[PDB]
């Protein structure tokens, strides 16, 4: 069976991760797990309880591992034992993913180092001192590194993992049962398609968070320099 | 504050519910519900496990209403109890929602007669025994009624609720924080664009739950029949 596992840690963003999970899910001999340090409740940002499975002592070798993103970023970007974890599923797994800024804890943990990446509009200047090579793209893929932008990132690049895994036939199937073809009803996904003052107000409702995040960056380039 | 909630049951296609959850909790005063039988842990389809965080008898009067969808909706269409809480709660509400399947067990409940309303693609010809005027449109709405089509139907109708409920800016604003602007590598997400063979595929495997919620529907017709 293939195995794929999401890192579930508190205040992550869930839509981030329950998005590829169920897509992912939905697709024949594959095992899915929540992988935190021990099982048991972990809150998400907006308060959802969810339930990990399995401890990062515990957990299989992975075939897919999957960092969602979320407020709760910040503090795994200095967690020794998450980044250890990371860094020692990253070498053997076939695909390494990650989803709106759950690609700062990649750069944390060194894994991307001279590769090209995305993350958040918001936070994307914080690549560079990570020692990424920042893209604005939506879905950046180097290597068996692929990282993506939007909360529903994960849908989306979940049906190309299912194709490479398994075939077209089969991905296409997937979304067909799934009835995937989304539409919204704004173009403000992104900050060169939102309004001005839509754009600025999302600025400041960050900043805080931007500055905080800053710190954190410069203190976890330290220990990447060293 | 608004307040908004969600039936979570047995074998629901969790991210019908998830998807809208983390779009409506990022507005200011909302208030969001998970609502089963007691609180306390419902396993999903997939197997991830999420809380109820409150009874039918505790449940604030609601003003939105959102049934998901998925395998277990067979069970809730014969269930009096989750159907008169529907009932209670619709005839207040300023919005009644539901993704996918769901709308079968707005059907159940006696709320799409006369209605216009759509399902998925695969079970849609049981809306017409429920009463309704059957659709083949993404989202369909009639009056304060509104039915999608897609697992993520809810995040984009979660749009158009908060410019609603708020305004244009604020359902931008949020769109933009959550950087949302789905693009799948696909265009199978609806039996008119998908392949002919996929098609089938996805029918052939639907067949059994088909037959067994033509029953279900039968008896839940007869029983709003007298
Ligand atoms: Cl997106
Ligand atoms: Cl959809």
């Amino acid at each position: 069976a293939v195995q794929i596992g999401f890192l579930l840690f508190p205040e992550v963003q869930q839509l981030d991760l329950t998005g590829p999970h169920d897509v992912l899910a939905s697709l024949p001999d594959v095992q899915v797990h929540l992988i935190w340090k021990e099982p048991g409740p972990v809150v998400a940002s907006s308060g959802l309880v969810l339930q990990a499975t399995t401890s990062f002592a515990d957990c299989p070798p992975l075939d897919v591992i999957c960092i969602p993103g979320g407020t709760g970023v910040g503090a795994l970007m200095e967690d020794p034992q998450a980044l250890a974890f990371i860094r020692q599923q990253a070498a053997r797994a076939r695909y390494v993913t990650s989803v709106c800024t759950g690609s700062l804890v990649l750069g944390a943990a060194g894994l991307l180092q001279g590769k090209r990446a995305t993350t958040h509009w918001a936070y994307h200047e914080l690549l560079a001192p990570l020692g990424a090579i920042p893209v604005h793209e939506r879905v950046v893929r180097d290597g068996n590194l692929l990282t993506g932008t939007g909360i529903t990132a994960g849908i989306d690049f979940a049906l190309t993992l299912a194709a490479e895994l398994f075939d077209a036939a089969t991905a296409q199937r997937v979304q067909l049962q799934l009835e995937y073809a989304p539409a919204p009803p704004f173009n403000a996904g992104s900050p060169d398609t939102a309004p001005a003052s839509v754009v600025q107000q999302a600025r400041q409702r960050a900043a805080d968070s931007l500055h905080k995040r800053r710190e954190i960056t410069l203190r976890a380039a330290a220990r990447l320099a060293a």
